[PDB]
């Protein structure tokens, strides 16, 4: 009806809102247990969450990176506990894809920026996956390029744990101060196989030093601004300045804790204000939007559900940010980063770069060893 | 330069000869332990085993399911032994995409019987994969799924261990008697995925089970015949008329215990002998090649290495085998397999027949679950 209504549902049209992190995954996990049959009734209206198939059509929502979260491993023995969390993961991934497969009018799965345009073509939500933390590859770089070939297209390298790889922010002590020489390690095979980074959930100083060490353009999936909001989950005026020189991209949280130093007063002008700040200093090409919905209770007033991105890309209008810089954060932004991830990807494995192997244990003894190179030697007679 | 040996090589070069199974993978995690960065001089002639890239191009060999197999868990707590078992064919699928990743002159990829035409239309031997028990899988139906979304493309119900799912054939005493109630419950879910299902290394008894209750196409895909040579990993005559009435295919070992009584005296006309007997008895539709090629030491005389199949092909041609019957032995059968085990599941897919689900734990509680619910309802006041 208004006319800035009437100009975000063209936008909305015009070009893919890609929202950066969802655990719609999860939610279907603690509330069907991945047992999805017959569950279209409330899957298209469920009794619990932020997220269902209606209210994401209503919505206008053009992408998402579905998380395939699980949580850190509590138990006291850490192999089985990092174990468990690999198969849990395999468990997470499958529901993703069954979820896309059982409804395709709605949901489309996409792995790249060319498969995120032909999706919103069609008039589906491009649906691309992410994990949430090196907790879930069980200490595996094979796992990992695995994951991969699985759908799998940005890693976050924490969650609220820390793992061999990288710092979270949440915990202390600090364990490698950073990334540790296994994390730098992997920076080097995340660019040459073409997994996005994604920088949320970890320190500061992790940060730094993987902005400064990545090859490729990284994402924050879902974090927000430190200097309007000082919390160890928001990005310093360091680390976005460094973000620009990476060509990355801040995708926005809507975390009420994110926003406001007392949560309830969180609003849809909060995460504006955000927006505005970020595209002002590091310009509207390295901003971007992450709901993180589904992993909040509440959400901030404007912002409570997936059918609230209309009032978002309104507000956005209303504030001077022009249509151009509006539909680079809505998606282009993210599209941008993800083909030249890919460009990176293709080009160090078109040199012939080594990939990064797991350390394994011997399986043959020198008798095996020996009784097979006598055994080639008497074919070699032959 | 012999007329038959012409005949043999025009024949490999009409239709491509696809051998049921070579643990080449496994050689690779013995020997290199997965690192195959500037190893290509080994990789085309190895000193150990039976199979490199050289000899493989030697014996015009048109296709190939390559082994992902890991030994059986022999950890005493089975939960982390079936779950290292399930990191380890991670780490086992990883090397054989990178072998042919690294190697697409030689090596394409294949999923299905049309990429496996493709592959041999351009001169390369079509690589698909098959994991070799449901230790592998560690309990988890939604791994396996993910398997399949990795390239698997069939799945031998055991190896030489006893799973929850069904009874190996050379351990005792029998676990299940056949297959378990799961083992029945997965049998329809591996038809409904599109998984071919592999019966050697199982007992008899679930043999007969599973080819009663399989609605598509079986495969033995390295199993020899009882009646020649009585072994617990060959194929009785009752089982033969069962993978008849299946539709199936029994593809023809190469282990020399399972073609003699002394393992010495094991030969090329053995193989030959096999063939003939299936293809007399229940018709050369029905009959493979299944070497076993790096499962065993040493192979039989005439059948030493991978470089050994056009005297194979030159011998059934010797014996009387037409040559539309040679043909079908050497790779249209297991096509035909693999293109009604896709067909079926299209159809059960099409259809909308429920997946199996894993049990799963409660991850929220009643407290969890109330505040979601109220949560949704205030969201609905909006
Ligand atoms: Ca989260
Ligand atoms: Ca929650
Ligand atoms: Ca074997
Ligand atoms: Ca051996
Ligand atoms: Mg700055
Ligand atoms: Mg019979």
């Amino acid at each position: 009806p208004s006319p800035i209504e009437e100009q975000a549902t063209r936008l909305l049209k015009e070009v893919p809102l890609i929202d950066g992190h969802n655990d719609f995954p999860y939610m279907i996990r603690g509330w069907f247990r991945n047992d999805i049959n017959g569950q279209d009734a409330h899957l298209y209206d469920m009794p619990i969450g932020q997220t269902d198939l209606q209210r994401l059509q209503k919505g206008l929502l053009g992408g998402q990176f579905w998380s395939a979260f699980v949580p850190c491993p509590k138990n006291p023995d850490k192999e089985v506990g990092s174990l468990e969390a690999l198969r849990q993961t395999l468990q997470q991934l499958d529901v993703i894809h069954r979820l896309i497969e059982r409804h395709p009018t709605i949901l489309q799965f996409a792995d790249s920026a060319a498969s995120i345009w032909s999706s919103f073509r069609a008039g589906r939500v491009a649906s691309l996956i992410g994990i949430e933390g090196l907790h879930q590859i069980a200490d595996s770089v094979s796992a990992l390029r695995m994951l991969h070939r699985l759908g799998v297209r940005y890693v976050t390298l924490t969650h609220n744990c820390h793992n061999a790889f990288a710092d979270a922010a949440t915990v202390s002590p600090e364990l490698h101060g950073g990334l540790s020489r296994k994390g730098e390690r992997l920076i080097r095979e995340l660019n040459r196989m073409g997994m996005m980074i994604d920088l949320s959930h970890t320190s500061h100083e992790a940060q730094t030093q993987a902005l400064r060490l990545s090859r490729a353009p990284v994402i924050y999936s879902h974090s927000s601004i430190y200097s309007l909001r000082a919390h160890a989950r928001n990005v310093t005026d360091e680390n976005l300045h460094l973000l620009h020189r990476n060509r990355g991209v801040v995708m926005i949280c809507f975390l009420r804790e994110l926003l406001a130093s007392e949560a309830d007063q969180a609003t849809l002008a909060h995460v504006i204000d955000h927006i505005i700040y970020a595209g002002t200093r590091i310009g509207y090409e390295h901003v971007g939007i992450g709901s993180d919905f589904d992993g909040m209770l509440r959400g901030p007033d404007g912002l409570h559900d997936v059918s609230c991105y209309p009032a978002l890309v309104a507000g956005l209008l209303e504030r001077g940010v022009s249509e151009e810089d509006v539909k680079r954060v809505m998606g282009l932004n993210v599209i941008r980063v993800l083909e030249e991830v890919e460009r990176v990807a293709a080009e160090l494995q078109g040199a012939g770069e080594e990939c990064l192997c797991d350390e394994l244990d011997e399986v043959w003894n020198e008798d095996i060893k020996e009784q097979l190179t006598r055994e080639r030697e008497r074919v070699r007679k032959l």
